[PDB]
């Protein structure tokens, strides 16, 4: 019922992901030199060291906060994919099967530690 266990788990999660060759290509913004039609087709840029650099700072508030800007990664890549046999396009799905596995126990215990101290809210002082 560790309400604040979530952040380390996630930077240890990090780590996993930037130690894994399916990331290379998000680990940094997409180079706009070598893609200069990437912002006429996607609208917010996301990459994995945005992700850490805001978790590192203390800007995000839960787990569900970080979850939602990594799925971005993701959608980005399968929207600016031109086909979906596309090698960088083949590394995000794998990349994505990886994290969803392991932050879906980040999720479910956070959730339950929130619960628990809602249950034992004091009232009478
Ligand atoms: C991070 N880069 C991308 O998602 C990207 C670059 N080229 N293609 C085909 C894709 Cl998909």
């Amino acid at each position: 019922y560790d309400i604040q266990a979530w952040k380390k788990q996630c930077e240890e999660l990090l780590n996993l992901i930037f130690q894994c060759e399916d990331s290379e290509p998000f680990r940094q913004p997409v180079d706009l030199l070598e893609y200069p039609d990437y912002r006429d087709i996607i609208d917010t840029p996301m990459d994995f060291a945005t992700v850490r650099e805001t978790l590192e700072a203390g800007n995000y508030e839960s787990p569900m906060e970080l979850c939602k800007d990594v799925r971005l990664i993701f959608s980005n890549s399968k929207a600016y994919t031109p086909s979906k046999r596309s090698r960088i396009y083949s590394m995000s799905l794998r990349l994505s099967a990886f994290f969803e596995e392991h932050i879906s126990s980040v999720l479910s215990d956070y959730k339950s530690a929130l619960r628990f101290h809602k249950r034992n809210t004091i009232t009478k002082r």
